[PDB]
């Protein structure tokens, strides 16, 4: 009961940061962590926007799942970004360059319309189609991120069933003890204070879907693993894993 949520508050505390974890089962949401006010606070989606970025591109034939985005050879911030990748490969590695290319294919006209049509966050993408999710006006609360993941998990987003099933496969991580796990990590360092994301959902053995969105403040020098660690540890303590 209230004891399960006391360890979660310590999990964010032992990481020396303030964060929240939103869990949605059915149409009900529950928040955990040390800064519960974060659940209703808007932050830049960062790489979590790639979920919707891929849905728009595939639905409007801007790209395909087998298309290969060749690396130009210029040095990148991460070594995993220095390779030719399909849209799916770029999703796991969080290759900003590939989805900036896709965003330029979609264009500000279609990008802004589709974001508003789905109702993603504040639905304000500004005028630059290649950076609105990292620093731009686009902001979203962790509650809206978990609600988005739950709808994508059940394929109830306003996109074709084919496209939703393709983006789902891009986000598949692992199957831990019979539970299939889908998630998309995010890290917006170009906003102060920095924000850390981990949005996804769990497909339990009987098919039940449990969506989640971890949101914490990416402090200076904090390890990027903390997002995945707190999320996995929390779901285990919540009986979901
Ligand atoms: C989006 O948030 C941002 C990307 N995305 C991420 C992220 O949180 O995954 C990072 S951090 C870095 C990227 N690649 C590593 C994880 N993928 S991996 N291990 O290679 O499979 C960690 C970075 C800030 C924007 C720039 O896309």
């Amino acid at each position: 009961s209230d004891v399960k949520a006391e360890k979660i508050k310590n999990l964010f505390n032992e990481a020396h940061t303030t964060g929240v974890l939103v869990i949605q089962q059915g149409q009900t949401q529950q928040s955990y962590g040390n800064d519960l006010a974060r659940a209703s606070t808007e932050y830049v989606p960062a790489s979590t926007f790639k979920m919707l970025n891929a849905l728009i591109g595939l639905e409007h034939h801007k790209a395909t799942t087998t298309e290969v985005f060749k690396w130009d050879g210029k040095k990148r911030l991460f070594p995993e970004w220095e390779k030719d990748m399909t849209l799916g490969d770029a999703m796991k590695a969080s290759a900003i360059q590939v989805y900036q290319d896709l965003a330029r294919r979609i264009g500000l006209e279609l990008m802004s319309k589709e974001v508003k049509r789905v109702g993603y966050g504040n639905a304000d993408i500004g005028t630059q189609v290649d950076n609105f999710w990292l620093v731009g006006p686009l902001k979203i609360t962790p509650q809206q991120e978990a609600q988005f993941a739950y709808k994508l998990a059940n394929k109830t987003l306003p996109f074709s069933q084919k496209v939703q099933d393709e983006v789902q496969s891009m986000l598949f991580i692992e199957e831990k003890n019979g539970n299939k796990i889908y998630a998309k990590s995010g890290w917006g360092w170009d906003v102060n204070p920095q924000v850390g994301w981990l949005t996804g959902w769990v497909v339990q053995p009987q098919g039940n879907i449990v969506a989640f969105s971890l949101n914490l403040e990416m402090k200076k020098g904090i390890p990027s693993s903390v997002r995945k660690e707190i999320t996995y540890k929390s779901l285990e303590q919540l009986g979901i894993l």
